[PDB]
Formats: structure tokens, C-alpha cells, sequence
């Protein structure tokens, strides 16, 4: 029974893989993921870069050497920080560039079979990096992707952001399922790169559910990959951004309302009437399953729409220019 270890930067147990490496996907196996660990915790720690400057990915003496290299310099790096050598971060967040690597290590150790997880760490780790980026999360912040999945968005979320608390809710049996050990895989995996997340909860349930009502009213921050769904489900989603506290937002991949949206008294009751949306920028090379560039849309709860509009009614110039509008509209 040969092995293959990779011991942890922070004095976690060690990574243990069994040779001959194991194969997860056509474009994943254990030999990829074990050089991939070594170059980024590499990036972590520029002593360990700086000693470590990895040819047959096939022969168990070649990877043994790169293991054991990279296990010796772990091991100088430690006995550096005995001594005068200030240890490392231990409290930061992760890059970008790791957490995407720490995300489909996660993902390789907990879905056994992607094949069914039939649907439509994928590669909308770019898109929701850029959109972690643009909207500002504080502490004070609760975020929710709504239908999560086996949860790596929220996971993403919650190792970039200091929201107080992030929330994926999932409907159906096997990704939810999948999602426990995503869990449990990750905060392994974090603890093992040395790095902090953000607190966070993967549930199972229907976001359109009588307690999800509540919860979706008193949530800041949503996420929501919307573009599939049929017009009855993004009703009810309407109706629930409705009850929805001022300054509140979501982020989708369809907008929820018009973007040119002009208030009058036919539409009085339609969620355009308290909230701003704006399409946000797309990420440059992108493209979808469609074959067109990803577009997002932010949406922000502000009732000062509706607010302003009930004044212009009191006002006689107003009331006479929407009216003569109205008129001349029904042609
Ligand atoms: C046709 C259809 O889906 N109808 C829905 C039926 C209504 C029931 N409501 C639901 N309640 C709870 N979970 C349900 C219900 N509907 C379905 N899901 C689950 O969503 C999961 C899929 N998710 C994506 C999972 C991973 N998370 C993400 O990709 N998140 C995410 C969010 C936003 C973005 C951007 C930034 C682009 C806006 C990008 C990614 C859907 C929403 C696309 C599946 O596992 C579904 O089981």
C-alpha cells in the first residue's frame, strides 16, 4: 500500500492520497491536485517559493520527490518560525486564485459522481468572484443563495466576504446531501491552508416555503440564478422581495423587473415601483450555454420611488402632464 503525503503549512494533519493516484474526472485526478497544493501553498509562503525553486505525474519515485521536497521545506519553514521568523497570517482570507483551487479540492473529495448532478465548483467561480468584487458586503450583511446547490457559492461567498452569517437553501435529495460533506470538506480544507471564512449554514428546503417568507424578508444580500425559471416561480420570488427592508439587494442572472421602468397607476402594484435595478458589468470573455456574454442585474430595495410618485399626484402640473401622457400613449 504506497502512499503519497502532503503535510499541512499549519500543522494540520497531514493530506494522505494512495498510489496508484486516484482519478476523480476526465480533467481532475489526485496527481494535478497534489501539485496544485504544492504551488499555492508555494504562494502562500514566499520562504517555502523561495526553497522550492514536478516532472512525471506517472512514476511514484517522481512524485514521491516532489512530496518529500515539498515536505522538507515545510518542515525548514517550521523550524524557521521557532526561531526570530514572524509565522504566517493564520487569520487572512484566501486569494482568489487559491480559494478556487481549496473549492474544487472541496469538490473533488465530495462529489463521488458529477455525472448525476444533472443540471444546466463549475465555472461560475469567475462570475460570482466578480460579483463579490462589485457588491459591498459588511458585517452586518446576511446573504443567501437561493437554490445552492451542493453549496459552493455560498462557500465562495463566505470565505471572501465578512457577512455575519451566509445561508444556501436546497430542495432536491442528492445535492443537498452532497452538500453536508461539501461542508465538512471544506472547513477541513481551510483549516489545512491555515485560512479563515466567514460563518455559514447549508439547509435543505424550498426558498418558497411559509418559513422561508420570513427569511427571505430579512435578508440583505441575495443571490439567485434565475434565468431558467419558469414566470409562476419568479412571481412568487417578486412577492417575497416585496416585504424585503430598504436598501436590501439581489443579484440575478434575469432581472425581476424592467429596467426602464415608469410608474403609473396600472402598474402601481408591481415590484419595479420600490426597487432600482441596474445591469451590471459583464465580465469580459465570458459567453454562457447560449452562446451570449453573462449579463447580471442588481437589484436595490427603495421605496422613495413610490414615495415620489404618490407626491407627483398631489401636484396639479404633474397630475396634468401624466394624464395628457396616458392619452397620447393609447395610440
Ligand atoms: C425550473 C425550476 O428550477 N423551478 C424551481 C421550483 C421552485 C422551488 N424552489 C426551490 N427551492 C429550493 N431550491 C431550489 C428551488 N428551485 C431550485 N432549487 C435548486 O436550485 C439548484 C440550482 N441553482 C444553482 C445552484 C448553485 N448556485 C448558484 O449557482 N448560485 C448562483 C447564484 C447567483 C449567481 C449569479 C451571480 C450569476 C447571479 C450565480 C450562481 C439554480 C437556482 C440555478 C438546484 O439544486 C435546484 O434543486
Amino acid at each position: 500500500k504506497l502512499e503519497l503525503r502532503l503535510k499541512s503549512p499549519v500543522g494540520a494533519e497531514p493530506a494522505v492520497y494512495p498510489w496508484p493516484l486516484p482519478v476523480y474526472d476526465k480533467h481532475h485526478d489526485a496527481a494535478h491536485e497534489i501539485i496544485e497544493t504544492i504551488r499555492w501553498v508555494c504562494e502562500e509562503i514566499p520562504d517555502l517559493k523561495l526553497a522550492m525553486e514536478d516532472y512525471d505525474t506517472k512514476s511514484f519515485e517522481s512524485m514521491q520527490r516532489l512530496c518529500d521536497k515539498y515536505n522538507r521545506a515545510i518542515d525548514s519553514i517550521h523550524q524557521l518560525w521557532k526561531g526570530t521568523t514572524q509565522p504566517m497570517k493564520l487569520n487572512t482570507r484566501p486569494s482568489t486564485g487559491l480559494l478556487r483551487h481549496i473549492l474544487q479540492q472541496v469538490y473533488n473529495h465530495s462529489v463521488t459522481d458529477p455525472e448525476k448532478l444533472n443540471n444546466y465548483g463549475e465555472t461560475s467561480f469567475d462570475l460570482v468572484a466578480q460579483m463579490i468584487d462589485e457588491i459591498k458586503m459588511t458585517d452586518d450583511d446576511l446573504f443567501v443563495d437561493l437554490g445552492s446547490g451542493v453549496g459552493q457559492v455560498v462557500l465562495q461567498v463566505a470565505a471572501a466576504t465578512n457577512c455575519k452569517h451566509h445561508y444556501g437553501v436546497e430542495k432536491a435529495d442528492i445535492p443537498a446531501k452532497y452538500a453536508e460533506t461539501m461542508d465538512r470538506e471544506f472547513r477541513k480544507w481551510m483549516k489545512w491552508y491555515g485560512k479563515k471564512h466567514a460563518e455559514y449554514t447549508l439547509e435543505r428546503g424550498d426558498f418558497l416555503s411559509e418559513e422561508w417568507r420570513e427569511r427571505i424578508a430579512n435578508t440583505s444580500v441575495i443571490f439567485v440564478n434565475n434565468f431558467a425559471f419558469g414566470p409562476e416561480v419568479d412571481h412568487q420570488l417578486k412577492e417575497r422581495f416585496a416585504n424585503m427592508k430598504e436598501g436590501g439587494r439581489i443579484v440575478s442572472s434575469k432581472p425581476f423587473a424592467p429596467l426602464n421602468f415608469r410608474i403609473n397607476s396600472r402598474n402601481l402594484s408591481d415590484i419595479g415601483t420600490i426597487m432600482r435595478v441596474v445591469e451590471l458589468s459583464p465580465l469580459k470573455g465570458s459567453v454562457s450555454w447560449t452562446g451570449k456574454p453573462v449579463s447580471y442585474y442588481l437589484h436595490t430595495i427603495d421605496r422613495t420611488i413610490l414615495e415620489n410618485y404618490f407626491s407627483s399626484l398631489k401636484n396639479p402640473k404633474l397630475r396634468e402632464e401624466q394624464e395628457a401622457a396616458r392619452r397620447r400613449q393609447q395610440r
